[PDB]
């Protein structure tokens, strides 16, 4: 079987679709707050009793690097799936990086390819089945990429505002510009200064939709929206496990579809 643990939805969906039915994948945190998530002794115990723990990046789940198998006498394989990927710093001249690479199809696709290389490396008797499921996912990912890259070039509106800075990589890939009401994390709420900057930014680029998210309180988003004449819609950074039973990419497609509609 091989027990695979996973940090949050994105990691869960990529490792699962790539694993198929071969293993038993579980998710540590399915709720919200991955940014401020901190494991319980039950959680780490779970990680250690696992054969494989998959997480996104130390820049997000910093707690993960604190995990030490050799010491705890565990046979677990801690794997940081975005390690090969290169993160943009949050601000020009800043020691911190933006971890929201999964909302960008291409990076998501290649993160899933790295995850499959791990599964294959830890379970050689199925190495073929893994890379086979990864190519499919990545191919779809490119398919999804080619699609929206066309839809967006046919939209003259390019800017949108989101609840928190979680779509920089998605925007960057489709030639769109974004600004987050909050920072890399939803807890990093705006001072009265930034609010007015968000406002003047909305006015500057005639942004007509402020995208809130199910994870946080839309008060501030509604506020800005009422003061700048823009309306509020919901856009998911996929940090929380989506309702329904769509594929990861299907879930992503649905989100950049609303993006395309609001922007046109
Ligand atoms: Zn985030």
């Amino acid at each position: 079987g091989m027990s695979v643990v996973t940090s949050f939805y994105p990691m869960y969906a990529m490792t699962k679709e790539v694993s198929g039915d071969l293993n038993d994948v579980r998710m540590i945190q399915s709720g919200a707050g991955i940014h401020s998530f901190e494991p319980s002794v039950n959680d780490v115990a779970a990680i250690y009793d696992a054969d494989l723990f998959v997480y996104h990046s130390h820049t997000l789940e910093a707690w993960a690097r604190d995990l030490d198998p050799n010491l705890k006498k565990s046979k677990v394989n801690v794997f940081e799936a975005s390690k090969p990927l290169t993160l943009d710093r949050v601000k020009p001249g800043a020691t911190v990086y933006d971890p929201h690479t999964w909302t960008d199809p291409v990076l998501a696709g290649e993160e899933a390819v790295n995850i499959a290389k791990e599964l294959g490396h830890l379970d050689p008797k199925h190495k073929d089945s893994y890379t086979k499921k990864a190519k499919a996912f990545k191919k779809e990912a490119e398919q999804l990429t080619e699609e929206y890259t066309q839809k967006f070039k046919k939209v003259r509106s390019k800017t949108f505002v989101t609840q928190h800075t979680a779509f920089s990589y998605l925007a960057k890939r489709f030639g769109l510009k974004q600004l987050g009401i909050s920072g890399i994390s939803p807890e990093q709420e705006p001072s009265p200064r930034q609010l007015k900057e968000i406002q003047d930014f909305v006015k500057e680029y005639n942004v007509k939709t402020i995208f809130a998210e199910d994870n946080v309180n839309p008060k501030i988003a509604h506020a800005i929206a009422k003061s700048t004449g823009a309306k509020v819609k919901t856009l998911s950074p996929l940090e929380a496990a989506p309702s329904g039973n769509k594929t990861y990419l299907e879930n992503l497609r649905a989100n950049l579809e609303v993006l395309y509609q609001q922007l046109k």
